[PDB]
């Protein structure tokens, strides 16, 4: 019996040995097993295998509850898809582009880029350990586990036209912003006024309107009574808010947000590019950086920096 020996892991912290027979695959011995994203459950053990740490899905208690505490899913199907797009996005370069860790072009991937950028610039603290250890690594310049976090937790595959709204969202869900709450009064002339309070994701994200000042001032809504109606904010107590609408042609002014996604060409099958506003208006087109004092173009998402608001009205 020829046998080296290797670590299986869930988590890459916990590392268990084991000792595999050389003429069995790794499939008949852990079930399914990766290498750095590699599906090798069907390939036997090489000699420049012995030592290394596999992947492996979890077959015990003990590897499903430590896939749960770095994870915070019991996904059968969350590994493989991590391990999938793994492949992909330690292959993709992460150049420093205006001191944030951005994404040269591949595998449609301009709206995993803009969310990239974009978290590097607003507060947020990950619930999963893996999404918080693999955010920290990204902020550094590695971000190829964060991307392959990214798309596992978003339900999305590498090559896969990805919406940065639904990604943020789906991101925000797996994040800390129960302190963050939101208050609306909505005021029709016949139902009269009605105040409501959103917490966690939903205090933070508005579909509609890219002005952060306009949401304040008000906005007209359909009431259930049958008149349109005035939503405003009263209360906003977060660290970021994040305002969007369908693109549309929108003035940035420097100083006035943190950053924005600006979004060229057909429903689904367009391009996303990052405009963040710091000494001057900078353009991240994923490697690519142009900078000008002013800008006019299509915006879908504007974030705006918060931490306390009350209004005036
Ligand atoms: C609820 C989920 C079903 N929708 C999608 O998969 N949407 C999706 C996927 C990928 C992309 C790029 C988009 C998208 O086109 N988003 C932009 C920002 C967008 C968002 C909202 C309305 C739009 C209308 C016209 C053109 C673009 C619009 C939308
Ligand atoms: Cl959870
Ligand atoms: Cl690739
Ligand atoms: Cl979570
Ligand atoms: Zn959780
Ligand atoms: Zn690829
Ligand atoms: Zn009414």
């Amino acid at each position: 019996v020829r046998t080296i020996k290797v670590f299986t892991t869930v988590d890459n912290i916990n590392l268990h040995t084991q000792v595999v027979d050389m003429s069995m695959t790794y499939g008949q011995q852990f079930g399914p097993t990766y290498l750095d994203g590699a599906d090798v459950t069907k390939i036997k053990p090489h000699n420049s295998h012995e030592g290394k740490t596999f992947y492996v899905l979890p077959n015990d208690d003990t590897l499903r509850v430590e896939a749960f505490e770095y994870y915070h899913t019991t996904d059968p199907s969350f590994l493989g898809r991590y391990m999938s797009a793994l492949n992909h996005t330690k292959k993709w370069k992460y150049p420093q582009v205006n001191g944030l860790t951005s994404i040269k072009w591949a595998d449609n991937n301009s709206y995993l880029a803009t969310a990239l950028l974009t978290l590097q610039q607003i507060e947020l603290k990950f619930n999963p350990p893996a999404l918080q250890d693999a955010y920290y690594r990204a902020r550094a310049g590695e971000a190829a586990n964060f991307c392959a976090l990214i798309l596992a937790y978003c339900n999305k595959t590498v090559g896969e036209l990805g919406d940065v709204r639904e990604t943020m969202s789906y991101l925000f869900q797996h994040a800390n912003l129960d302190s963050c709450k939101r208050v609306l009064n909505v005021v029709c002339k016949t139902c009269g006024q009605q105040q409501t309070t959103l917490k966690g994701v939903e205090a933070v994200m508005y579909m509609g309107t890219l002005s952060y000042e306009q949401f304040k001032k008000g906005v007209q809504i359909p009431c259930t009574c049958g008149k349109q109606a005035t939503k405003y904010l009263v209360q906003q107590e977060s660290p970021f808010v994040m305002m969007s609408a369908p693109p549309a042609q929108y003035e940035l002014k420097h100083g006035t947000f943190t950053c924005a996604s600006e979004y060229t060409g057909n429903y689904q099958c367009g391009h996303y590019k990052h405009i963040t506003s710091k000494e001057t208006l900078y353009c991240i087109d994923g490697a690519l950086l142009t900078k000008s004092s002013e800008y006019k173009g299509p915006i879908t998402d504007v974030f705006y920096k918060e931490n306390s608001y009350t209004t005036t009205i």
